[PDB]
């Protein structure tokens, strides 16, 4: 039984990668006996487990020059190191210590049995010293190193909770239904993609939904859909039990993104809950799907190929149940029984007896 601390740059308040990759893994690590605390910037507007510390919130910067929009005050500085005085930890876990950060400054404070977890292209550069540069003293401090895609560890779902999420009343759609999950006003994210996707569905499937989970401007959306806007349907922010019932429901989970330097955890979701995915041939993308052995992967930004693609799946089943059944037999891997085992071999490593983090 360990004292583990994990350390969230990001405020819970938003969903995200490194955000839902934490708090699963800090329940999984309770679920086996293990004490967790977890400290991450102020997450007022979500409910939160009661092992979840506020580390105070980035303030903006309120003068020009600066290399960073927010930082933290002296608040928080003094909320870390109390935070690891009173910890007693075994280990230590950050997650992307990017400069400036919370994890940054957790790390700039401790000393002891150190891990880090790389979530990007971007964080995992800072595995080499050149990328390092006047913070290399603090990188010197990280004992063991993940990467997500040093050791390699892919980020985990729990498979089960999409695979069995009920489906959602009055689906599935005999429709058909396409999901697209995310904050869709973002552009790299590639609704646009999708959108210009659509007339083509439509003329195929004339009563088919676009099933939106995530935050943004339905009206502006539907507006820039014009007379197809009835075919969208807006689900919001929902609970992750709405979001697993959403993709069981769903047909076809649709990632048009048009880059972006995460894992691509959503399209392991959408694996786990059994429905087929539609994907932009990012890097990332394609290693999930085992180079389309496992979904469809278009070029990206290719909004007639992307037509193509989602016609080609709904209108044939024996396809569409090929990559089911391929991408149900890989999942696995990501659960986290098998993921969590091998986060814990680093934790063993790093770790001894009679040794604790500190304050530096
Ligand atoms: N429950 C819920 N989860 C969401 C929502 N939007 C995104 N997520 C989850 O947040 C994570 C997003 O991962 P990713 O695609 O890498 O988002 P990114 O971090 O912005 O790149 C996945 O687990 C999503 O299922 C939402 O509206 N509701």
């Amino acid at each position: 039984a360990m004292r583990i601390g994990m350390v969230c740059p990001y405020s819970f308040d938003v969903p995200g990668g490194v955000q839902s990759h934490v708090l699963q893994l800090a329940e999984v690590l309770r679920d086996a006996g293990h004490e967790v605390s977890v400290l991450a910037p102020a997450s007022p507007h979500v409910k939160l487990p009661d092992y979840v510390v506020s580390g105070g919130k980035a303030v903006p910067i309120p003068y020009n020059g600066s290399v960073a929009r927010l930082r933290f005050g002296p608040a928080t500085h003094r909320k870390v190191k109390k935070w690891i005085a009173e910890g007693d930890f075994d280990v230590l876990h950050i997650h992307e210590p990017n400069a400036p950060s919370l994890s940054m400054l957790a790390l700039q404070a401790a000393e002891g049995p150190i891990v880090a977890t790389f979530h990007t292209s971007t964080t995992k550069s800072l595995t080499l010293s050149v990328f390092q540069g006047i913070l290399r003293p603090y990188h010197e401090k990280i004992i063991g190193r993940i990467a997500v895609s040093a050791v390699e560890i892919p980020n985990g779902v729990d498979v089960a909770s999409f695979a069995d999420a009920p489906l959602l009343d009055g689906y599935p759609r005999e429709g058909r239904t396409v999901l697209f999950l995310g904050r869709y006003d973002e552009p790299r994210k590639g609704m646009a993609v999708l959108l210009a996707a659509l007339p083509k569905l439509v003329a195929r499937f004339p009563d088919v939904e676009i099933l939106i989970v995530g935050r943004g401007d339905e009206d502006e959306l539907r507006e820039q859909a014009g007379d197809l806007a009835g075919h969208l349907r807006f689900l919001g922010q929902v609970d992750d039990a709405t979001k697993a019932s959403a993709m069981r429901s769903a047909d076809v989970y649709c990632a048009p993104h048009l880059g972006g330097e995460s894992f691509g955890i959503v399209l392991v979701e959408a694996m786990a809950a059994g429905t087929a995915v539609v994907a932009s041939d990012l890097d990332a993308f394609r290693r999930v799907l085992a180079d389309g052995d496992a979904g469809r992967l278009v070029p990206v930004d290719d909004a007639d190929g992307m037509a193509a693609a989602l016609i080609g799946i709904l209108e044939d089943d024996q396809l569409r149940a090929g990559y089911v059944a391929r991408a149900s037999e890989r999942v696995h891997r990501y659960d986290w029984s098998v993921v969590s085992a091998q986060i814990m071999r680093v934790y063993e490593t790093v770790s001894g007896a009679g040794i604790k983090v500190q304050v530096s």
